[PDB]
């Protein structure tokens, strides 16, 4: 019954208490939402856009006051765009556990203090439950489609599997049916780097004026390597030095300066507690849990879907998307995005990803 | 040089004296630890140098025990009828300059009686080869039959055959590239940053303080171990399963997580954080083309017969790097592909395939 925010603006949707997969109960949850395009009278034209690990609800448009980053899928929603806002209403949330409007470790609880270590562990399924509740509070009980890559693709997968009667189509991009050992390996070690930072303070650094900046930077540097293509990295930087710096005398290599810059950029806009909470959700991703395993769960989902994967992806290798396309009966076949940019192709390959979105919405109309 | 090799299997300490490094910096009183298997020939022309990788040592074969925290890292490679057949060859292995298993490195004591620590100069792969060559010369060995190595040992072997082509008859270059790649430098410099960000790093002078950067070294090793493994095999072995009866939701661990923590603990008990930094910086500086007109010119001008091998599932030194070496080194008859699910670690695990590469190499040396 709540009203959508004005186009482009952030709305804060109270969804109340949620029972979580761990057994924990979290009260007074708030989900930030942005939308583009008008809602149809039947409220049946919503396209939910699901952001990745460090993304937010700002899917398109420039950076500015209230938006540290530009649209992470800039141009995806608009007149004549892949999500054509003359027909569709693009809606994006800030995920549960995030730090740009939705309830997370850095958010203030009802006592005026950050949740901090009081914030419970959440799953991808918990994130979907919270988004579904936020849409329901807005009078939206069915969506035309859900689209997302990376962690967004995991949210989309659990949405189509968990609510097959309430979504007409999905795009699953650069994701797998469950977390893999390699993903869990790098992800748990990323968390360990943050927790080993002496300023982590058991997750309750928020009020102390100290923060685990060194740990968060290291986590992001290792993560960024998993997001890139091996060949393109060497084509861009090789073993060259940064500018006129001398690595044998305290200077940096070019790829090293680049990685340091990636760490600095994240620190300026993202919370370490959110990084930990959301990476834990990645670790527990498993569409098969409680549903008889991965094959049984996918084979029983009748939702039409487009599945896309990136050739050079080193974090979510193409074999994971081939499995999704082979097992989901609503998938006509894997769509292969050839890209040199690795996992990050799901953000950079604007033309190819735009076409996957258009194909997805074709299955929902 | 007229020192003698230690008794077989036993560690010998070779005084090579002061070395002038590629950078121009000088390091005094360098000691190189050595072990060997097999008798030396009267002409001293049957030496096969086995070059260990980042955290290896001179103990290439044999069990663990007193003085040896780890068993032979290429166990079985040297012996009667083995790939290095000690009825014919003398297998010699050093601990690399900058190491922590007998040779001079950051934890060694300098002339002033204090550990080198932050005073240890940055070294290159070429400096490592210079030291090994000097150690052999002190033993009266001026030419070697062959050099063999994988990973950082392959980088040492490559700089040996390119830098001393008249003093080596053949080389095995396994799971290595002509220069460090951007991806390698990326993970390597971040591993170093993790160690240096540890509060107990103490600018590299933690030695003898009672505190050491254990957390940073564990983290660096965990990330490195992932680069050493095969993606599919890791998931076949561990998948997303919990460790034993633990629950990650309630403080437990995932199976692959407990596995990685154990790799960290194992390295901690036998390896020094300062050595990890110095040797990783030598990997960052790896570039056979430097001062030689670039990679193509350097490789095309090296006439040494070589066997080049690469591992199908290697994610750290991808096969394209060994294709490049095999295409440019005129002494290479063609790339040898090692089929393995175990990633870069296949160069340690695929004993049969690697043993055949060594035999091929030694066939080029007689
Ligand atoms: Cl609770
Ligand atoms: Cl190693
Ligand atoms: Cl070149
Ligand atoms: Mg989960
Ligand atoms: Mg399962
Ligand atoms: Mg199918
Ligand atoms: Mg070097
Ligand atoms: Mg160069
Ligand atoms: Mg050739």
């Amino acid at each position: 019954a709540m009203t959508l925010p004005a186009e482009g603006e952030i709305g804060l949707i109270d969804v109340g208490s949620l029972q979580l997969e761990s057994g924990a109960v979290i009260d007074d949850v708030c989900i930030a939402v942005q939308r583009w395009g008008k809602l149809s009278p039947a409220r049946d034209n919503v396209v939910v856009v699901l952001h990745a690990l460090t993304g937010d609800s700002h899917i398109t448009g420039p950076a500015g006051p209230g938006h540290p980053t530009p649209g992470w899928w800039d141009g995806v929603a608009g007149p004549g765009a892949p999500i054509d806002t003359t027909r569709w209403c693009a809606v994006a949330t800030n995920v549960l556990g995030g730090c740009r409007g939705s309830t997370g470790p850095s958010s203030l609880a009802r006592d005026g203090k950050p949740w901090g270590s009081r914030f419970p562990l959440i799953s991808i399924r918990d994130q979907v439950q919270a988004d579904v509740a936020a849409l329901a509070a807005l009078g939206i009980t069915e969506v035309a489609a859900v689209v997302g890559g990376s962690m967004g693709g995991a949210r989309a997968l659990e949405w189509v599997v968990g609510y097959p009667d309430r979504v007409r189509a999905g795009l699953l991009l650069a994701v797998g049916a469950r977390a893999t050992a390699d993903q869990i390996g790098t992800q748990t070690t990323q968390i360990a780097a943050i927790k080993a930072d002496p300023d982590w303070q058991s997750g309750d650094y928020h009020e102390t004026g100290r923060a685990p900046d060194a740990g968060l930077r290291l986590a992001r540097r290792f993560a960024h390597l998993t997001y890139r293509g091996e060949i393109e990295l060497d084509t861009r930087f090789a073993n060259h030095n940064q500018g006129n710096e001398d690595p044998t005398a305290g200077g940096r290599y070019a790829v090293q300066s680049y990685l340091e810059h990636q760490g600095d950029k994240l620190l300026s806009r993202f919370d370490a507690g959110s990084y930990v909470i959301l990476t834990e959700a990645l670790n527990s991703h498993d569409v098969g849990r409680g549903r008889g395993g991965v094959s049984a769960a996918l084979r029983a989902c009748p939702v039409p879907v487009v599945v896309g994967g990136i050739t050079s992806d080193r974090l979510y290798p193409l074999r994971l998307q081939q499995e999704l396309a082979d097992l989901l009966p609503g998938c006509a076949g894997l769509r292969v995005v050839e890209s040199v940019y690795g996992h990050d192709g799901f953000l950079v390959e604007t033309e190819a990803v735009g076409e996957l979105i258009r194909q997805t919405l074709g299955l929902a109309d």
